[PDB]
């Protein structure tokens, strides 16, 4: 009865800007901590970046710190991943995952993916 679904992914050219929402369904987001994490087809997952929206409290991977920045809507129930100068080397799928209040084993809970491709 929990769902976490991504949207906002396609296809965008270097140094070019994207906005990811996951919309959260089944609980609520300030009960917990929403997170991004990426994985290219062919390689392993990589934590980008965290948010507890009841606090506001953030935290980023170091490799995308300045870059990309990690909101919450909780009127919507929905988390947002701001991507700007993106760079080949951000493509990948995007999974948005949460857990109860940087690792990827405390996440109760996985969305379904978002496809980010960077020329
Ligand atoms: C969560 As961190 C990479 O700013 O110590």
């Amino acid at each position: 009865e929990v769902q976490l679904e991504e949207s906002g992914g396609g296809l965008v050219q270097p140094g070019g800007s994207l906005r990811l929402s996951c919309a959260a369904s089944g609980f609520n987001i300030k009960d917990t901590y929403i997170g991004w994490v990426r994985q290219a087809p062919g390689k392993g997952e990589e934590w980008v970046a965290s948010i507890y929206p009841t606090s506001g409290y953030t935290r980023y991977a170091d490799s995308v710190k300045g870059r990309f920045t990690i909101s919450a809507d909780t009127s919507k129930n929905t988390a947002y991943l701001q991507m700007n100068s993106l760079r080949a080397e951000d493509t990948a799928v995007y999974y948005c995952a949460a857990g109860s209040i940087s690792i990827l084993e405390e996440f109760d809970y996985w969305g379904q993916g978002t496809l980010v491709t960077v020329s």
